[PDB]
């Protein structure tokens, strides 16, 4: 396992998300499903000129898996996936510049729900999760596990777990007061409200 320090700007973003009083936490799901949709578009685009890109899996979907016993909400997609370099470089984002633009917008009157307009929507996971684990597999690299409970650092390791073919799995270890996001009715409500125009099947698993 390798441990890395977040860039100062990203540690500042995470602290703002964790510490700011902001009741509209539900937007984390829209942000994560939006990232999944973007990753699925990328592999579909590459497959148009190279059909062998889909040898690691032809299905393009998003699965939402709540687990009440482990207190986790997992979002699985079969998108392009991230390489080790992508994971280290802020999960494939330009997060340093995105954070700068987002923080300026917040000072001017914008609110936390607009985070996605700054290309740093992933970090909204910290509105509801005490720890986030990202398992990812890109065609050109091995399967990795990224993890962070914030606190200024993240870890990366080769994942020896269940092989995923291709794509990304985001495991949200929920905060104790955020268990409403494991309830079927609550998840359905959020998906219908914010993700009605996502062009891939979104399957809400049951227990
Ligand atoms: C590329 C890529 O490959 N997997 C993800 C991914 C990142 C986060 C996530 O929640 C789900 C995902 O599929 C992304 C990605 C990187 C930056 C912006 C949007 C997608």
């Amino acid at each position: 396992m390798e441990t890395f320090a977040f860039q100062a700007e990203i540690a500042q973003l995470m602290s703002l998300i964790i510490n700011t009083f902001y009741s509209n936490k539900e937007i984390f799901l829209r942000e994560l499903i939006s990232n999944s949709s973007d990753a699925l578009d990328k592999i579909r685009y590459e497959s148009l000129t190279d059909p062998s890109k889909l040898d690691s899996g032809k299905e393009l979907h998003i699965n939402l898996i709540p687990n009440k016993q482990d207190r986790t909400l997992t979002i699985v997609d079969t998108g392009i996936g991230m390489t080790k370099a992508d994971l280290i470089n802020n999960l494939g984002t330009i997060a340093k510049s995105g954070t700068k633009a987002f923080m300026e917008a917040l000072q001017a009157g914008a609110d936390i729900s607009m985070i996605g307009q700054f290309g740093v929507g992933f970090y909204s996971a910290y509105l509801v999760a005490e720890k986030v684990t990202v398992i990812t597999k890109h065609n050109d690299d091995e399967q990795y596990a990224w993890e962070s409970s914030a606190g200024g650092s993240f870890t990366v390791r080769t994942d020896t777990g269940e092989p995923m073919g291709r794509g990304t799995k985001v495991i949200l270890h929920l905060k104790e007061d955020q268990t409403e996001y494991l309830e079927e009715r609550r998840i359905k409500e959020i998906v219908k409200k914010h993700s009605q125009f996502i062009g891939y099947p979104i399957t809400l698993f049951v227990e």
